[PDB]
């Protein structure tokens, strides 16, 4: 009435990367750092062989810029590739599996609110 829906759909992405890309633990340590660059190519061409949809924070962040994002489902699809191949490629007592798990969790919990709302906080 007073905005279009189109507008606040890309700030309603920018906010969940954000909270992904700035999550911290209880130290205050970023627990997301090692999602920000795909692994080296070519050091690790093992997961590469294995990781059939390679996706990071770099990746993601070049297509929120291009807003590519049409919908916070779009966006919500690649953080959870993101995930889901950190959780195929590492095991489940990794403490980068566990660290997955927590991001997961708290990425899932703000697309929610953020739906739910159906704007930014
Ligand atoms: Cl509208
Ligand atoms: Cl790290």
């Amino acid at each position: 009435g007073v905005d279009l829906g189109t507008e606040n759909l890309y700030f309603q992405s920018m906010q969940l990367y954000d909270t992904v890309r700035s999550c911290r633990n209880n130290q205050g340590q970023l627990i997301a750092e090692p999602f920000y660059h795909l692994p080296s190519k070519k050091k690790y061409p093992d997961y590469y062989q294995q990781i059939k949809m390679p996706i990071s924070l770099q990746q993601i962040r070049t297509k929120l810029k291009n807003q590519e994002y049409e919908t916070l489902d779009h966006l919500e699809c690649d953080l959870n590739l993101m995930f889901e191949n950190a959780k195929r490629y590492n095991v489940p007592n990794s403490a980068i599996y566990k660290r997955v798990l927590k991001l997961q969790q708290v990425m899932q919990a703000k697309k929610k609110e953020l739906a739910r709302r159906d704007d930014i906080e």
